[PDB]
């Protein structure tokens, strides 16, 4: 299943012995697939350290930094099938509901963890999520350093927070169950501000159950203190998936 080429192996030294042979420390030169993001100053090598402490199975992992070369780059986990929006969209018509729920769950798990660490994503939306091995979805571009995904407090009084990420997650959910359709597709920025200000919400997608629709509208309360927190969303999304 996983046969290793001797040439990748380097015995360094013997550390003990069993009864069928002996044991060694060695190295193994792997060849990991990676995504390399080419490019402020050197204060960003501290930036890359807070990013690197943020490890979760549903957050795209930051492997390191490259600065010797010109093209100053970050090195990231490589994600098989690229961005979830494009994925939903090129694969339209082939998803089960359950699958669409499970993508939402993956995001929510990653986001609950950002919430707990007190990292505000700020630009969550499906174009910022990547699909990996077996349609696992990972949140990305939380590193750094628009209206369709903004809470009222974000276009109004620029107040960002996890509650404002919850609004983007409501929109993301709508994106997923509608299989990658663009929200407020024809509306302009002021029209969105006005409609959302008058209590209009995005319509329920066919593939989303009324229940799932309730959670979306719940992510879209007007006042953030009224929205649920990722930790709660997560328990509710996990429950629905485990039952049936
Ligand atoms: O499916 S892909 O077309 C593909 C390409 C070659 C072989 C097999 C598949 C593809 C995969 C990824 N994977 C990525 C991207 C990142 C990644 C990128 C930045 C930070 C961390 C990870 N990790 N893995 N990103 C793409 N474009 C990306 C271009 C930039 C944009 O942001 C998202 C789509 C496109």
């Amino acid at each position: 299943g996983s046969v290793i080429d001797p040439s990748e192996l380097t015995f360094v030294q013997e550390i003990g012995s069993g009864q069928f042979g002996l044991v060694h420390l060695g190295y193994w030169l792997n060849k990991d697939k990676v995504a390399i993001k080419t490019i402020s100053e050197e204060d960003f090598i501290e930036e890359a350290e807070v990013m690197m402490k943020l490890s979760h199975p549903k957050l795209v992992q930051l492997y390191g930094v490259c600065l010797e070369q010109a093209p100053i780059c970050l090195v990231f986990e490589f994600m098989e099938h690229g961005c979830l929006s494009d994925y939903l969209r090129t694969q339209r018509g082939l998803f089960a509901a359950e699958t669409l729920l499970g993508m939402c769950l993956d995001v929510c798990e990653g986001m609950a963890y950002l919430e707990e660490a007190c990292v505000i994503h700020r630009d969550l939306a499906a174009r910022n999520c990547l699909v990996g091995e077996n349609q696992v979805i990972k949140v990305s571009d939380f590193g750094m350093t628009p209206v369709k995904w903004a809470s009222p407090e974000v276009f109004s009084f620029s107040r960002y927070s996890s509650k404002s990420d919850v609004w983007s997650f409501g929109v993301l959910m709508w994106e997923v169950f509608s299989e990658g359709k663009i929200p407020y597709e024809n509306r302009s920025n002021s029209e969105v501000v006005e409609d959302i200000s008058t209590g209009f919400r995005l319509y329920k997608p066919r593939l989303a159950s009324t229940h799932v629709y309730q959670i979306m509208n719940h992510c879209w309360k007007e006042r953030p203190e009224d929205r649920p927190a990722f930790s709660r969303l997560l328990r509710q999304l996990a429950e629905i998936a485990e039952s049936g």
